[PDB]
């Protein structure tokens, strides 16, 4: 059984990536399962939909009352040191949301840290047939 555990926004780095106060300590944390345009990419550089996928990410999450992370049952940091997670923003998920908005595509998934797969494939599907942003 996940857990949310309280954090509070720090910065928003891009559209997959934020900066939050966890326990005390400044962490980035990288959103699970979700791939966003990038506009830090290493090698391309500003891509199409980054920009908006990044606005939305950091709108949604400075505008809330409560953040919340949850990690999955695998690993809870990458090699970067980032802290995997699933973020909420008053009870909703950042992740779903890009997706659902056609701001992300699933990522590849890596067992274990794969609990909500399936729903966010769900979300994907649904943005795709409304062939919205990413998908239009």
């Amino acid at each position: 059984k996940l857990h949310k555990e309280p954090a509070t926004l720090i910065k928003a780095i891009d559209g997959d990536t934020v900066k939050l106060m966890y326990k005390g300590q400044p962490m980035t944390f990288r959103l699970l399962l979700v791939d966003t345009p990038e506009t830090k990419h290493p090698k391309k550089g500003v891509e199409k939909y980054g920009p908006e996928a990044s606005a939305f990410t950091k709108k949604m999450i400075e505008n809330a009352k409560k953040v919340e992370v949850e990690f999955d049952k695998g690993q809870r940091t990458d090699k970067y040191g980032r802290g995997l997670a699933y973020i909420y923003a008053d009870g909703k998920m950042v992740n779903e949301a890009l997706v659902r908005q056609g701001l992300a595509k699933v990522a590849y998934v890596y067992k274990p840290n794969n609990t909500h797969e399936q729903h966010l494939r769900k979300s994907e599907a649904q943005a795709k047939k409304e062939k919205l942003n990413i998908w239009s």
